[PDB]
């Protein structure tokens, strides 16, 4: 051990936030009534939704980034 | 109509959430244990990588979930 830098540790505190942050939307976009998918974004590993048949969504990728 | 979401996507949901808290924990984990923080992602998975004193590089979430 030498102690985590202090890089590491805000790196760590921002993927927690931003893991937080796609559940959250995921949950919104699910209640407001899009379709979970059984695929995964390819660019950033994120589950898919399909909002009726007008579209695909990322809420990483085409939302929070 | 709208329709709520069904019983599968609120499991999968609470599931991808569980996964992320974990992959979060054992991160932080790994790193007070003497592991470093790369500066990219599992082309697999998307999380952030990690290499043990070793220099083998480590993706949590694959090669533990
Ligand atoms: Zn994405
Ligand atoms: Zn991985």
């Amino acid at each position: 051990w030498e102690p985590p830098t202090e890089a590491e540790t805000k790196v760590l505190q921002a993927r927690r936030e931003r893991q937080d942050r796609i559940s959250r939307l995921m949950g919104d976009y699910l209640l407001r009534g899009y379709r979970m998918l059984g695929e995964t974004c390819a660019d950033c590993g994120t589950i898919l939704l399909q909002d009726k048949q007008r579209k695909i969504y990322c809420v990483a990728c085409q939302e929070l980034d």
